[PDB]
């Protein structure tokens, strides 16, 4: 499952994702904690917020 980027968002510490409207987040998992995702962009693993993003349909 893919997501795209709707607002930029700055990771504050190193496990978060820096992403940036238009980039597509690929292989997006769900996180035990509550709005928090998890995936994959331009190689590197790491989580963002999920109100930042957009599920691929
Ligand atoms: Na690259």
């Amino acid at each position: 499952v893919d997501y795209i980027v709707e607002y930029d968002y700055d990771a504050v510490h190193d496990d978060e994702l820096t992403i940036r409207v238009g980039e597509i987040i690929r292989n997006v998992k769900k996180l035990q904690e509550e709005g928090w995702l998890e995936g994959e962009l331009n190689g590197r693993r790491g989580m963002f917020p999920d109100n930042f993003v957009k599920e691929i349909k």
